[PDB]
Formats: structure tokens, sequence, C-alpha cells
């Protein structure tokens, strides 16, 4: 069976952190779901591109569980996802059953905000690492990629195809990962 | 004066080439159109993330000349940008002007097809080298992006901040670029 991705899209989200691994992701073979926080409706990112989600949250969430639940980074979207109680649920029922959860740049912060994965080694962009340090929850790592216990984290825009294939390799394998990277021209 | 672009987007688009070049240019200041290639309605890119654009390329077209015509790649979404009258109006009177052209991907075989920039050095995607370089009209190159006369040009997916960057320092100068490039987390 396909291994199956959420990808939590919210008003602010960074619209390269977002593209970039339902794009690598699809391209791997998983069904990517792109859910809209606010509902159906198309989305407005931080620099005003404009996306139509798949389905709303509300609708994503009964089709559930998910074998990775992605959360793109963009202050104002991570700002969004860290108020949602709907955010809070699906993670806290991903942390349950012992599932992926991966975030970028500020999307990281939205897991302080619920409460998970609390121990984990972590990155995020590194304008964002105090207020994810906030009580020193987490360790901290400056690694693009970092992955520890549930937790799969990095850093910014120029880090999206390196954690997209860390998602890719996680899921589906380092042989399907090498696949899925060299028609992309990577350096 | 803020410089202008346009990019147009057509079905098939590859949507990383698309959003990647839109959003490091409205961080460089730069004043971005997203086209419609068919009209106002959103558009299904290749890999199935649809995007809503800022108007149509009928539209678009009207409130012209702009500083830098962009083509995104995806094999099929470049042969929508090949098979338009409208695209072929909109980059002859960008050559005609000297003003720059950027294409990425399978985009410059849609330069092929509106007989645009002939006799430049061009890359493309490896698996477009073939489709381009169909008659000699161009002087291949493996850069990763690569720039002659009018032409700016790149291979994938994986060198669109690079192509996206380029295209800034044309426009803005070194030092903007530079500003923009660091909190990206390039590598
Ligand atoms: C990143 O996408 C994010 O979530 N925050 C961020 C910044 C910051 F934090 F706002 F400064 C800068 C670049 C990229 C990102
Ligand atoms: C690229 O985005 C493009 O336009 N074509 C392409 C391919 C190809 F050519 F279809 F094989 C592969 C990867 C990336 C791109
Ligand atoms: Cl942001
Ligand atoms: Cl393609």
């Amino acid at each position: 069976a396909s291994k199956r991705a959420l990808v939590i899209l919210a008003k602010g989200a960074e619209e390269m952190e977002t593209v970039i691994p339902v794009d690598v992701m699809r391209r791997a073979g998983i069904k990517v779901t792109v859910a809209g926080l606010a509902g159906k409706d198309p989305v407005q990112c931080s620099r005003d591109v404009v996306i139509c989600p798949d389905a709303s949250l509300e609708d994503a969430k009964k089709e559930g569980p998910y074998d990775v639940v992605v959360l793109p980074g963009g202050n104002l979207g991570a700002q969004n996802l860290s108020e949602s109680a709907a955010v809070k649920e699906i993670l806290k029922e991903q942390e349950n059953r012992k599932g992926l959860i991966a975030a970028i740049c500020a999307g990281p912060t939205a897991l302080l905000a619920h409460e998970i994965g609390f121990g984990s080694k972590v990155t995020t962009h590194p304008l964002a690492k105090d207020k994810m340090m906030n009580g020193g929850h987490y360790t901290y790592s400056e690694n693009r990629v970092e992955k520890d216990g549930l937790i799969l984290t990095s850093r910014g825009p120029g880090t999206s195809f390196e954690f997209a294939l860390a998602i890719v390799e996680a899921l589906n394998g380092k042989e399907v990962a090498a696949q899925v990277k060299a028609p992309l021209v990577l350096k």
C-alpha cells in the first residue's frame, strides 16, 4: 500500500516549504493530502502565492491516520498552526501511534506549542531558535536536517529538498529517495 | 521604481520551478505577476499543486512591458507555452526591447518554438537537451545557470534557487541578491 502524507496548510505558510515537500513526496509515489487549516478555500501563503488545498483539515482528519504529518514553516503559518486545537489533536494522535512528524523552518515551534516530542533533538530556522528553545524542552541542532525519536526537522527554504528527501527515505527507503533525487538536478 | 516580473503559468508547469522564483523575486522587492496562460482560473501544476494566478495572461500583457519574462518548466507546461501565440508575442516584444528572458528545465524549449534568442548559449534539463538542440540553433551548456545575450536559463527544480537569484542579481544587483540569499539557508 502506498504511504500517505498530511501537509497542513495555513495562511502565511512559506510556499516553497509547502510545495517542495508536496511535489517531491508525490514523485516518490506518496499519496499526499494538502489540507487547509481554515477550510476548503484557497490559502494565501507568505509571499502571496495562493494555493488551493486538496481538502479541509476537518475532512482530511477523517481519512487518517497518515504515515507522516508535515508542518511547513513561514512565521505566520507556524503561528496559525501553533494556535490550532485541530493541529494539536492531530499531532498528539500521531505521536501516540509512533508516527513520523516533520516540520521545517518555524514549523517546529508548533511542536513546542502543542507539547509534542519534548526531549528530542531538533533544528529550526536560525531566527526561530530562541522561540523553539524557550524552556529548554528540546536539544538544539544546527544540522540542515535533524531526526530524533518521532521528529524530523529542518531549517529553511534552502533545506526543503533535503527535508523532503529525508521524509521519502523514512517512508519509502534509501533507494527510492536516490531515484527521486537524480532528476531534480540538485547540487 | 521597482522592477517587474511576468511569470507565465500554464497547466502542467513544474510547481517548484514556479513558486521558488516567484517567492525569491518577491523577497527581492520585485513586483511579480503570476499570469495564467489559460485565463484567470486556478492552474493544475505537474504534481497536482493548484495555484491561483494573480491575473490572466491577457490582462497581464496589458500592464507590460516587464523587466523579466519567466518561463517555468514542467514538460507539459513548457509544451503549452510552446503552443501559445500569446506567449510568442510576449517573448518577441521582450526580445525586441532587449529585455531579460528567463526559462528553466524544459521552459527553454518554448524559446525554440517561438524562435527566440537563436545563437545564445543555453542550458536545459538534461532530458530536454535533444529537443532544445534540434537544428543546432543554440549552443548547449551544462552550467547550472547560464546567461548569454538576453537569455537566462537553468536546469531543474534543484537549480531553481540559483536561477531565481540570478534573476534577482540581473534586476536588483549583487548586493540585494546576497541579502535575499542569506535567510534562505542555502548550502
Ligand atoms: C522560515 O520559512 C520561517 O518559518 N521563518 C523564517 C524566517 C524568519 F524566521 F522569519 F526570520 C526567515 C526565513 C525563513 C523562514
Ligand atoms: C523539468 O521540470 C522539466 O521541465 N522537465 C523535466 C524532466 C523531464 F524532462 F521531463 F524528464 C525531469 C525532471 C524535471 C523536469
Ligand atoms: Cl516567514
Ligand atoms: Cl515534468
